[PDB]
């Protein structure tokens, strides 16, 4: 009886969300609810201290009858939405622009604390009605393991996962989300998913069909990764101009560093926010 559900607002890889009021303080909340060694309650209850203005406040963290419920500020739609909702003519660039600044700001954020989210993807950022975008479910990746499929038996989406981690590699650096942010930024800009893989080896041919074959040139190691097949087929790398117009010259310098194969080499959110993509970057409100 401490939260009344106000209405159903979302379904993530784990559980259930609802729109929530905190009867003893009035205050609405967004309540995640999921069912079931184990560190995971220990590893998110440490991310309540893991504030930034783009993370989703996490204000509780509750271990009840062998349900955990993660209590959130309420922020009312997901990128995904917005994005689907703005298809007709497309997000405006200098909201794209606002909307990756701050996401950045939110990675860099997290990963100075040598946290990763390693599961970025449109349904997870937040926006609300000011202008502000956040960072939605860091720390549940690693705490659960990303399945194959969701609590409600949906297809975990590939779309956005680092190339490092399609070819079996046991250790994930902070890169892989700025992989998926390149990949979301891609798609804001197009409308489209930028790589709509419908299978590992999907997803994989369809990343190098765009940015080449990899080799020990561009990615030193490649070739001794777990799950790398000498027979690939080597494709040629396309030029950025096509993948996504109409970004500018500076969007494009920067969208190809984000996409970089070699995580050691890929730009850092640090590193990004200092990009003359962002010299003229504003807050509009959509
Ligand atoms: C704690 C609530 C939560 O995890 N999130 C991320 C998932 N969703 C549903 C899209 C959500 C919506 C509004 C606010 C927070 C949260």
């Amino acid at each position: 009886e401490n939260f009344q559900k106000v209405e159903k607002i979302g379904e993530g890889t784990y559980g259930v969300v609802y729109k929530a009021r905190n009867k003893l303080t009035g205050e609405v909340v967004a309540l995640k609810k999921i069912r079931l060694p184990s560190t995971a309650i220990r590893e998110i209850s440490l991310l309540k201290e893991l504030n930034h203005p783009n993370i989703v406040k996490l204000l509780d963290v509750i271990h009840t009858e062998n349900k955990l419920y993660l209590v959130c500020e309420f922020l009312h739609q997901d990128l995904k939405k917005f994005m689907d909702a703005s298809a007709l003519t497309g997000i405006p660039l200098p909201l794209i622009k606002s909307y990756l600044f701050q996401l950045l700001q939110g990675l860099a954020f997290c990963h100075s604390h040598r946290v990763l989210h390693r599961d970025l993807k449109p349904q997870n950022l937040l926006i609300n009605t000011e202008g502000a975008i956040k960072l939605a479910d860091f720390g549940l990746a690693r705490a659960f393991g990303v399945p194959v499929r969701t609590y409600t038996h949906e297809v975990v989406t590939l779309w956005y996962r680092a190339p490092e981690i399609l070819l079996g590699a046991k250790y994930y650096s902070t890169a892989v989300d700025i992989w998926s942010l390149g990949c979301i930024f891609a798609e804001m800009v197009t409308r489209r998913a930028l790589f709509p893989g419908d299978s590992e080896i999907d997803q994989l041919f369809r990343i190098f069909r765009t940015l080449g074959t990899p080799d020990e040139v561009v990615w030193p190691g490649v070739t001794s990764m777990p799950d790398y097949k000498p027979s690939f087929p080597k494709w040629a790398r396309q030029d950025f101009s096509k993948v996504v117009p109409p970004l500018d010259e500076d969007g494009r310098s920067l969208l190809s560093q984000m996409l970089h194969y070699d995580p050691n080499k890929r730009i850092s959110a640090k590193a990004a926010l200092a990009h003359p993509f962002f010299q003229d970057v504003t807050k509009p409100v959509p």
